[PDB]
Formats: C-alpha cells, structure tokens, sequence
C-alpha cells in the first residue's frame, strides 16, 4: 500500500521482542519499505487461499499470540534480505529487488512451510510436531533460498537435482542463522520442531545420520518417496558443505576446513554461475571445484578442501 514508513514492536514465536518495519495508512501494515521493493506479510487466516490479506494492525504493537508468526516471518525475511545483499551483493531473490511476500497462519495444524513459486507460506504446526514455523530463522531463509534457486540454477525438484536444491536451501538457511548470530548451529528447524523434545531438529548437516539421513553416496535413497528423496539425500551434500566449512575426518577421509564465509562464497558462485536445472551430484562437485578455482586459485587449499569433502561423501 501507499503510506509512510514506520517502526512497530512485537514479540515473535519464541517470546523475544523485536522491532519491525511497517507502513502506516489508517492501519499499520506489515510492509517494510526499507528493503528493495518491499517485504510484505499476509494473514492466511487458517485457510489455504493465498496470499490472504496484507497484515493490518491498529496500533503498531504486535504482542498478541496470533501476531507472533507474522512478526517472525516479517523480521526474518528482512534478515535474509540483508544477508544476501551484504554478503553476496544480491538484491532480493531475483537480483532486482523483487518484493518478498509471506503468508502465515496457513491452514490448520499444518506442519510445514514452503515456497509456492511466488511467495513463502508458513503453517502454525499442530503444537506437537511443530510450533509456527516462521519462528525458525533457518526455516525462513531455507524457504527464501528456494526463490533464489528458482531464479538462478533452477534445479528441478526431484532426484539428485532436487536433493541439491534442498541442500542449497539448508546451506544458506544455516549461513543466515550464523549471520544473525542467535544460537547458531548446523541443524535445521531446531527452534520450532517438537516443543516437547529438547535437542532435536528436522535434519543435521554436521551428522545427517543423527536423524537417519545419508552421509555418503553409497547410502543414498533410490526409491520414489519424497520426490526421490530430496529431503533425504540432501544429507550427502549437507555433509560435504559442513566438512568444507568446519573440517573433519569422515569415513577415513580428512578435510581441512576453510570456514563459513568461504563455504558461502563457493556455493553462491556455484549456484549462480555453474549449476543447471538437471545438475547431479557429480556435476555439483565440478561446479564447486570450478567456483573455488575462480575465487582462490587452482592450487589453493580451498580447492583441495572441496575435493576432499566430496571424496569423503563418495561423490566423484
Ligand atoms: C517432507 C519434508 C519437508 C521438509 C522440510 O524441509 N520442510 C521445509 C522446512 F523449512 F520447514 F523445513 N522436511 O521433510
Ligand atoms: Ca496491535
Ligand atoms: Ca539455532
Ligand atoms: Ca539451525
Ligand atoms: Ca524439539
Ligand atoms: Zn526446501
């Protein structure tokens, strides 16, 4: 909407207070004009029609329970925008400051979040498997990264290219979590998964097998569930990314870590310059090797570590 930029205050899903960029015109809207062509957050009102209604509030204070998922969707979309702009010089998901749209309160008891080709969508969870999923900064950044992938490599969401699509979202979701520097880790969704169980998450990048996902190409899922295992075989690539950043010895193969910033640079360049819609795991290795060569030189430690990491997970 047309109005004047304002700053509201509210509480997120985990009870933390934060300031949010809003727009005033009769009501205060969850419309952040300070980033690109805007960040816009919508109320789906427990239904499945999208996007729903642009979120309107009478007093620019967002402390109601019903407000909390909207506060976090809005705020963490902004953090993710900031990461891509400040770290990769990328302006929104299309590189041209496309408006970022999110809807919360999608359906009833909905234990997921997703990017629907046009916008981010967050369930509230059923209160047992999940609490409202926008409470996870890694979840929000995972979803917005699907938009980045759509506009760049375009990885088709099935089989190995789909597992790469998933891993790219987990990698940059995690790097956004570290960028914001609030309880960062290499696990996915820990802040919103199973409120009755401490210390678990949906997935682990540092040890995918902790939640049953493969950490070596020989253990890949080859059936048809989950679009050919896109949330399962992502563990193979997630483990390689973790090893590139942090190092380790895995199935007897040693990897010297080069840190998160260089991980991010290598995989951002691979995503935007070398990957294609049908890239498989072997082609991702080649793309990452070439990206590290572009950035650091053929004989660099960085290139050596990329090769060791893919060796360690059985990807040639
Ligand atoms: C099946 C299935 C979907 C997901 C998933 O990653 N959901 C998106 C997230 F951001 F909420 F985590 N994991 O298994
Ligand atoms: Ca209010
Ligand atoms: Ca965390
Ligand atoms: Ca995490
Ligand atoms: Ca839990
Ligand atoms: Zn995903």
């Amino acid at each position: 909407i047309t109005g004047t930029s304002t700053v509201g205050v509210g509480r997120g899903v985990l009870g933390d207070q934060k300031n949010i960029n809003t727009t005033y015109s009769t009501y205060y809207y969850l419309q952040d004009n300070t980033r690109g062509n805007g960040i816009f957050t919508y109320d789906a009102k427990y239904r499945t029609t999208l996007p729903g209604s642009l979120w309107a509030d009478a007093d620019n204070q967002f402390f109601a329970s019903y407000d909390a998922p909207a506060v976090d969707a809005h705020y963490y979309a902004g953090v993710t925008y900031d990461y891509y702009k400040n770290v990769h010089n990328r302006l929104s998901y299309d590189g041209n400051n496309a408006a970022i749209r999110s809807s919360v309160h999608y359906s009833q008891g909905y234990n997921n979040a997703f990017w629907n080709g046009s916008q981010m969508v967050y369930g509230d969870g059923d209160g047992q498997t999940f609490i409202p999923l926008s409470g996870g900064i890694d979840v929000v950044a995972h979803e917005l990264t699907h938009a980045v992938t759509d506009y760049t490599a375009g990885l088709i969401y099935q089989n190995e290219s789909g597992a790469i699509n998933e891993a790219i979202s987990d990698i940059f979701g995690t790097l956004v979590e570290f960028y914001a520097n609030k309880n960062p880790d290499w696990e996915i969704g820990e802040d919103v998964y199973t409120p009755g169980i401490s210390g678990d998450s949906l997935r682990s990048m540092s040890d995918p097998a902790k939640y049953g996902d493969p950490d070596h190409y020989s253990k890949r899922y080859t059936g048809t569930q989950d679009n050919g295992g896109v949330h399962i075989n992502s563990g193979i690539i997630n483990k390689a990314a973790y090893l590139i950043s942090q190092g380790g010895t895995h199935y007897g193969v040693s990897v010297v870590g080069i840190g998160r910033d260089k991980l991010g640079k290598i995989f951002y360049r691979a995503l935007t310059q070398y990957l294609t819609p049908t890239s498989n795991f072997s082609q991702l290795r080649a793309a990452a090797v070439q990206s590290a060569t572009d950035l650091y030189g053929s004989t660099s430690q960085e290139v050596a570590s990329v090769k060791q990491a893919f060796d360690a997970v059985g990807v040639k």
